[PDB]
């Protein structure tokens, strides 16, 4: 029988866009979905809904935190540093959620970050169901129990090596470690410490799900469903569905003035801003390789425009081999154009699916957060499908040599390591396009929803 599933992710657009990338493989098996969106995001995401008869918006009033920029509704709207306010005001949203679960009545609802949910849902009758759209390594490395007893005692050199049990080996340096260690404690919405506040999720819901599937994902979610006693479920690796906006006019003209596999692609997701020096680095680093590239990224901090930010003579040299651009942008189709050769990323986990089921060579150029730094290890020494740009042990900074040297490597014919990784990348291309992993994945999924709510 056919399930109703509400969908609460995060407001942040790499939640957005794969919980309706799921919604619509749900929906394609005849469940029916509400999707509870920020009012006016809800236009921006209409392109994505395949099946409007059982896929219907809800939309919520993001209400005032002070401090929050006027009319915010995702973490694509204001800074990072003013991500813990937005999520005040998903926390504030409660009357309007208890009063759309009394409304519509599912069976489950699907959620991110709210831990005072799985509360109201016990008293309604509803499961509860955490979906992580990030790495259960991460989760796993960060917010197992381990973790969360040594309380305030936990260190840089604790988060250098992996919790109790856990199933892989990989390496931080220090300046990541000095991340994990000092943001976990900060205060992420109504005075919950970060890694508090995912763990009070962990340990209140009915049970938990990722995004991902046995092949890769698979140990982390064992290690998981041991430490917290619930079940942990894979949703399958959420391929990307196809929209019913077509590219661009203006990106299919220009992309396609360049030769098949020539041009570089580089984005860092829809939040974060670099610093004036590092994107400096990284837009030189480009241009040392001499290929076309796009770069597809915000002014850095304390610019308003990229053209005043750019080094000196950039545009002028770089002509029309390469463009800097602020704006959102159909990322997927562009990923998906035969132009592009690599792709340098920020190992977001949604850009790096996209890229994975895609031909481009992987550069893998994390920021700092958790899941960014835990996902470019595991694709840059588990998975060896790409190759990750060296940063400084302790200041955490990459050179434009670093960048340019990456690049290289990967697009080179010749160089043995960019042919491995390419190799490599086939592997799990074909492993995740598999013609019954997708739908096996969530066949299992949809039982063990079904087992939930017998
Ligand atoms: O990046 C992280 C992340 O997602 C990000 O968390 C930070 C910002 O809010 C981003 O928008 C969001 O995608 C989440 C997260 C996501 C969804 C949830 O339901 C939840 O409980 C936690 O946990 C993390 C835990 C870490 O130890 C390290 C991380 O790096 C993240
Ligand atoms: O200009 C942009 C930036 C991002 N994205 C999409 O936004 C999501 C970003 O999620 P990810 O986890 O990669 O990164 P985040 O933006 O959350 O840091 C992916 O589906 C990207 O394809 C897009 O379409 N256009």
């Amino acid at each position: 029988s056919s399930l109703h599933i509400a969908m609460f992710p995060w407001f942040a657009m790499g939640h957005l866009i794969p919980y309706l990338h799921l919604s619509n493989k749900l929906a394609k098996r005849g469940h029916k979905i509400s999707f509870f969106t920020p009012k006016k995001t809800q236009t921006k995401l209409e392109q994505f809904n395949l099946y409007p008869n059982l896929i219907t918006f809800y939309p919520l009033n993001v209400p005032h935190v002070d401090g929050l920029p006027f009319g915010a509704e995702t973490t694509s709207d204001v800074a990072i540093s003013l991500g813990p306010i937005l999520m005040t005001a998903m926390d504030q949203t409660q009357n309007q959620i208890e009063l759309l679960l009394t409304q519509l009545k599912p069976q489950i609802i699907f959620f991110d970050f709210v831990f005072w949910l799985p509360k109201i849902t016990q008293r309604l009758g509803i499961k509860s169901f955490l979906y992580f759209i990030i790495n259960p390594a991460t989760i796993s490395y960060t917010t197992s129990p381990p973790r969360m007893f040594e309380a305030e005692n936990l260190t840089e050199v604790d988060l250098m090596k992996p919790p109790k049990g856990y199933p892989t080996s990989f390496n931080l340096q220090s300046h990541e470690a000095k991340h994990l260690a000092s943001t976990r404690k900060i205060e992420f919405g109504s005075g919950i410490p970060f890694s508090v506040r995912s763990y009070n999720c962990l340990s209140l819901t009915d049970a938990i799900g990722f995004k991902g599937c046995r092949e890769i994902e698979g140990p982390y979610v064992d290690y998981l469903q041991e430490q917290f006693g619930k079940p942990v479920l894979l949703s399958g690796p959420v391929l990307p569905e196809q929209s019913k906006t077509a590219l661009d006019e203006k990106w299919g003209s220009w992309l396609g003035g360049f030769k098949d596999g020539s041009l570089v692609y580089c984005a860092l997701g829809s939040e974060l801003k670099l610093k004036q020096d590092q994107f400096h680095e990284l837009l030189l680093g480009l241009e040392l390789t001499g290929f076309p590239f796009l770069a597809i990224l915000k002014p850095p901090v304390g610019f308003e425009t990229i053209e005043d930010a750019l080094p000196e003579g950039f545009k002028e040299r770089v002509k029309e081999k390469g463009i800097v651009h602020s704006g959102w942008i159909q990322q997927q189709l562009i990923l998906e154009h035969p132009s592009v050769g690599c792709f340098v990323t920020h190992c977001g986990a949604g850009s790096i699916t996209e890229g994975l089921v895609n031909n481009c060579q992987m550069v893998l150029l994390p920021q700092l957060n958790g899941d960014y730094i835990i996902n470019a290890r595991i694709m840059g020494r588990h998975l060896k499908v790409g190759v990750e740009v060296k940063k400084g042990e302790e200041d955490g900074l990459f050179t434009k040599e670093s960048v340019y040297e990456a690049v290289k490597i990967v697009m080179d014919d010749e160089n043995e390591i960019g042919r491995e990784v390419r190799s490599n990348h086939t592997k799990v291309r074909n492993l995740l396009l598999r013609h019954d992993l997708e739908s096996s994945c969530l066949d299992t999924f949809c039982e063990k929803l079904q087992e939930l709510v017998s």
